[PDB]
């Protein structure tokens, strides 16, 4: 679990997002795993804008923070699950990383602000939702 807070936006996983969420949507992606729902208070968050490929990123099921080495944003085959048959997800950054059911939502930044969230993994991998490319998050 998890959520990115900037401005009057709450940024979430799509697979994660709440009953609230979808009520007060703003904009989701299905294709990015992405969801962004309006809020009343202002965020305590700012966003990366940048092309870093290094950063760190927080793993909730060790309870702390790893460096990471990661891909740029590209489309990326993810297999079924339950929230979602076999696709190509966009925007997904790969790093080497521990990462496991639960993960979801962990943000990863780097010198700059937010990059994005853990949004995939398995087998060493961690995957990141890119949301350094919404520039409305700022306005
Ligand atoms: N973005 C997606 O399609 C994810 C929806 C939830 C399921 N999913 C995953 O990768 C879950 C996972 N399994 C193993 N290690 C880590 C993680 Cl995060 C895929
Ligand atoms: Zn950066």
């Amino acid at each position: 679990s998890g959520a990115i807070y900037v401005g009057n936006y709450r940024v979430v996983n799509r697979h994660l997002a709440t009953h609230n969420d979808w009520a007060n949507l703003v904009w989701e992606d299905s294709s990015r795993d992405l969801l962004v729902s309006s809020t009343t208070a202002q965020g305590c968050d700012t966003i990366a804008r940048c092309d870093c490929q290094t950063g760190v990123y927080y793993c909730s099921s060790r309870r702390k923070h790893y460096p990471v080495s990661f891909s740029k944003p590209s489309l990326i085959f993810v297999e079924a699950s339950e929230y979602y048959p076999a696709r190509y997800q966009s925007h997904l950054m790969l790093a080497v990383g521990h990462s496991e059911p639960g993960d979801c939502g962990g943000i990863l930044r780097c010198q700059h602000g937010v990059v994005g969230i853990v949004s995939t993994g398995g087998n060493g991998l961690v995957g990141f939702a890119d949301v350094r490319d919404l520039l409305w998050l700022d306005e």
